[PDB]
DNA sequence: ATCAATATCCACCTGCAGATTCTACCAAAAGTGTATTTGGAAACTGCTCCATCAAAAGGCATGTTCAGCTGAACCAGCTGAACATGCCTTTTGATGGCAGTTTCCAAATACACTTTTGGTAGAATCTGCAGGTGGATATTGAT
C-alpha cells in the first residue's frame, strides 16, 4: 500500500524555534507524523459486545479513555478502559425504543442527553433515573432522529422524521418548532466557534444552514445546498470553517466558510446506505484537517484501488485524496460509526453489535 | 418362534399464563328499498309442412355358440441394487429505510353508441358434372 511519507522533521521544529517556518507547515508536518503513528494502530487494543444493534456514539470531552454507546433497542452503555470495573449498563424497552441521537452534557458528564424512536427527547443519569425530558411527539409512529448540543450557547436541537426540527435551552424555553424539511432529519449540528448558525440535513436529497437568531419565517433560510442523493450526514468542523457531508449512494463534500454554495472538492467513497445496517456518519479529526469515514464496497462504485475490502479509512481534507486504511480480521463487521478521541490518541468503533478500541501498542519490556 | 412382561417412546390429557385473535361499541357512506310507468319480451293460438313414430318383412350381414388351443396372468422366490433411517455436520433461512410503485382527483381526450339508406354481400334455389363411389380385376407385401 501507499503511506510513503518523507520529510526533515526535527528541522521544522527547529526552524519553529526560529520563526522562519508559519505554524500551518508546522500542521502539516505533524499531521504526517501523526498519520505515521497511526499506521501502528493496527492491532486491535479491544472489543467490547452486547445485545441490540449499536445506533449512536459519543465521546467523554475530557476524558480519553471513557466512552458512551447508544443501541437499536434504547440500550445505554458506559464504558471506561484501564478501569476494570465491569462497564455501567441501562436496558429499555428493547423492540421500538432506538436511541439514535446521543451527545454528552457538557456540565454533568455523569448525565447525558438522548433522542429516542420512543418518541422522548430525554435527560437522563447512567444509572436510570430520567432527569427532564425536553419533547415530545404526544402521539405513536412519528419519532425524532436527530440531535446536538452546545455548550458555549447552552442550546439543545433536535430532528423529527417528517421535517420540522426543534430547538430548546438547558432549561425549557421553547421558541421553534416551525417546519424545515419533507422528509426525516438525519442530522444536525451547531458551529462550535460560532453560536448562531446551524446546519440540518434530511432525507429530502438538501441540506440547510440556517440562522436560528434572525430567520424565523418558515424557510427564510440562509443557504440551502442540493445533493444527488439523501444525506446521512452533515458535521462540522472544530475550527469552523469546513463543513463535511456524507450522502447515501456514493459521496462525500467538503463545503467552506468561502461561498457555502459551491463546493470546494468531492471525494468519492462507497457508503451504500442499507435498511437494517446503522447509517454511516463520517467525521472529523478535532485537531487536523484530516477526515475518517468507514467503507462499504459496491461492485457498482467506480473504485480507483483494485483492492476494496471493508476497512476504516482515512483521507486528507484540503486536497481529497486517501492517506490511510486500517483493517483487523476477527472484525469483518462494517464500521458504521467511527469517532476519534477530542484527546487525539484513541479511536473508537461502533459496528453492528461491536464496540472496537484501536489505540497504539507499545510497553516492550516491564521493570 | 410365539404372544407376554418391561424400556422406552409419544399421542393424549391436564394445568397455567401469554399471545392471538374472536367478539363487540360507534362513525362513514356505499348501497338498498318504495314508487309509477313504458314498450320490449314472454305467453297464447292456429297450422301445417317437415321431421319423426311406427312398423313389416325378407335376406343376410351380423350376432350367438361351441371347439381347441397357444399366449397371457399370476405366483414362489428372490439377488442385489435401491432406498429409508439415524447422527453428526454445515448451512442456509427467519427475524431484526426509502424509492418506486401504486393509488386518488381534476381536467382533457378517444372513441363508441346512435340512427337511417340503400345496395349489396350473402343465403335460399336450382342446374349441370366429375370426384368420389362402388364393383371387378391384377400385382404383392406380409404370412
Amino acid at each position: 500500500q501507499i503511506l510513503p511519507p518523507c520529510r526533515s522533521i526535527v528541522r521544522t521544529l527547529h526552524q519553529h524555534k526560529l520563526g522562519r517556518a508559519s505554524w500551518p507547515s508546522v500542521q502539516q508536518g505533524l499531521q504526517q507524523s501523526f498519520l505515521h503513528t497511526l499506521d501502528s494502530y493496527r492491532i486491535l487494543q479491544k472489543a467490547a459486545p452486547f445485545d441490540r444493534r449499536a445506533t449512536s456514539l459519543a465521546w467523554h470531552p475530557t476524558h480519553p479513555s471513557t466512552v458512551a454507546v447508544g443501541s437499536k433497542g434504547g440500550d445505554i452503555m458506559l464504558w471506561n478502559f484501564g478501569i476494570k470495573d465491569k462497564p455501567t449498563f441501562i436496558k429499555g424497552i428493547g423492540a421500538g425504543g432506538s436511541i439514535t441521537g446521543l451527545k454528552f452534557n457538557p456540565l454533568n458528564t455523569n448525565q447525558f442527553y438522548a433522542s429516542s424512536m420512543e418518541g422522548t427527547t430525554r435527560l437522563q443519569d447512567f444509572k436510570g433515573n430520567i432527569l427532564r425530558v425536553f419533547a415530545s411527539s404526544d402521539t405513536i409512529n412519528i419519532w425524532f432522529c436527530s440531535l446536538d448540543v452546545s455548550a458555549s450557547s447552552r442550546m439543545v436541537v433536535t430532528g423529527d422524521n417528517v421535517g420540522n426540527v426543534i430547538l430548546l435551552n438547558m432549561d425549557g424555553k421553547e421558541l421553534w418548532n416551525l417546519r424545515m424539511h419533507k422528509k426525516k432529519v438525519t442530522h444536525v449540528a451547531l458551529n462550535p466557534c460560532c453560536d448562531w448558525f446551524l446546519a440540518t440535513a434530511s432525507v429530502d436529497q438538501t441540506v440547510k444552514i440556517w440562522d436560528l437568531r434572525q430567520v424565523r419565517g418558515k424557510a427564510s433560510f440562509l443557504y440551502s445546498l442540493p445533493h444527488r442523493h439523501p444525506v446521512n450526514a452533515a458535521c462540522f468542523s472544530p475550527d469552523g470553517a469546513r463543513l463535511l457531508t456524507t450522502d447515501q449512494k456514493s459521496e462525500i463534500r467538503v463545503y467552506s466558510a468561502s461561498q457555502w454554495d459551491c463546493p470546494l472538492g468531492l471525494i468519492p467513497h462507497p457508503h451504500r446506505h442499507f435498511q437494517h445496517l446503522t447509517p454511516i456518519k463520517a467525521a472529523w479529526h478535532p485537531r487536523y484537517n484530516l477526515i475518517v469515514v468507514g467503507r462499504y464496497p459496491d461492485p457498482n462504485f467506480k473504485s480507483c484501488t483494485p483492492y476494496e475490502l471493508r476497512t476504516i479509512d482515512v483521507f486528507d481534507g484540503n486536497s481529497g485524496k486517501m492517506m490511510c486504511q486500517l483493517y483487523d480480521p476477527e472484525s469483518s463487521g462494517i464500521s458504521s460509526l467511527n469517532e476519534f478521541n477530542p484527546m487525539g490518541d484513541t479511536l473508537a468503533s461502533a459496528m453492528g453489535y461491536h464496540i472496537l478500541i484501536w489505540s497504539q501498542e507499545e510497553a516492550r519490556t516491564r521493570k
